[PDB]
């Protein structure tokens, strides 16, 4: 069906460590969108074909407004290409970089709509683990949406494949290699948290080796501009025992996030 000489490329959108992400328009319809361009010899070498497929097979079946959409894919002699819905405001990794912080409502906004999507996503045992500010897109409203289903999986779970850049988001039971769940995203919901009011992630260090410390310690503080209801939702989510941490219903009907969100469940 599809292949590169049905599309005209545009600037560069992005690069991941597989991923090197642009602009495209489908020449019969002028339909533009984005296009996740992968080397075959790099997924092979590294041996992550399972991923990509965990990707396509995931994220082409979920319907979300908060979820990026996949359309399809294709594939020649060196590459493959993943067909993307375009997120034209960007990442809210960029976003942070720009102001610094965010305010109390922008914060409780974004959780709500995480919330939200990740509610949809454990309703049918899917669960993410790679929540971060590179993975979070955002719509022509402003609208967060969920992108890179690649290290996606069904829960109950083990981890296969190696760890590959920062642990910065990642729970305990996820970093000693041990069995996980659903709970894993909710603390990473906890870690985001934080980093989008005071502007770094909790657990951050110079070192690999500090860093999976502090995370196994649970070792954060708070600057004292954190207000005492924040302080209370992130203090739930940043739990070592999984089974401790919140649902994601508690999360939206925390008082905090009520008061301050300007979007509903
Ligand atoms: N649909 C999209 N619209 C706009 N930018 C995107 C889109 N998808 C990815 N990007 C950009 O490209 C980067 C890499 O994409 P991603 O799919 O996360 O790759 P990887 O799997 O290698 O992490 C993202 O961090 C983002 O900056
Ligand atoms: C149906 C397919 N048949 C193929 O022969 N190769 C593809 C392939 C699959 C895993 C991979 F890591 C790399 C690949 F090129 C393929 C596929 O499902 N894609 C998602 C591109
Ligand atoms: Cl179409
Ligand atoms: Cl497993
Ligand atoms: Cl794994
Ligand atoms: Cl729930
Ligand atoms: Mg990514
Ligand atoms: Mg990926």
């Amino acid at each position: 069906q599809w292949a590169l000489e049905d599309f005209e490329i545009g600037r560069p959108l992005g690069k991941g460590k597989f991923g090197n992400v642009y602009l495209a328009r489908e020449k019969q319809s002028k339909f533009i969108l984005a296009l996740k361009v992968l080397f075959k010899a790099q997924l092979e070498k590294a041996g992550v074909e399972h991923q990509l497929r965990r990707e396509v097979e995931i994220q082409s079946h979920l319907r979300h407004p908060n979820i990026l959409r996949l359309y399809g894919y294709f594939h020649d002699a060196t590459r493959v290409y993943l067909i993307l819905e375009y997120a034209p405001l960007g990442t809210v990794y960029r976003e942070l970089q720009k102001l610094s912080k965010f305010d109390e409502q922008r914060t409780a906004t974004y959780i709500t709509e995480l919330a939200n999507a990740l509610s949809y996503c454990h309703s049918k045992r899917v669960i993410h683990r790679d929540i971060k500010p590179e993975n979070l897109l955002l719509g022509s409203a402003g609208e967060l949406k969920i992108a890179d289903f690649g290290w996606s999986v069904h829960a109950p779970s083990s981890r296969r494949t190696t760890l590959a850049g920062t642990l910065d988001y990642l729970p305990p039971e996820m970093i000693e290699g041990r069995m996980h769940d659903e709970k894993v995203d909710l603390w990473s919901l906890g870690v985001l948290c934080y980093e989008f009011l005071v502007g770094k992630p909790p657990f951050e260090a110079n070192t690999y080796q500090e860093t999976y410390k502090r995370i196994s310690r649970v070792e954060f503080t708070f600057p004292d501009f954190v207000t005492e209801g924040a302080r209370d939702l992130i203090s739930r989510l940043l739990k070592h025992n999984p089974s401790q941490r919140p649902m994601l219903r508690e999360v939206l009907e925390h008082p905090w996030i009520t008061a301050n969100s300007s979007k509903p469940s």
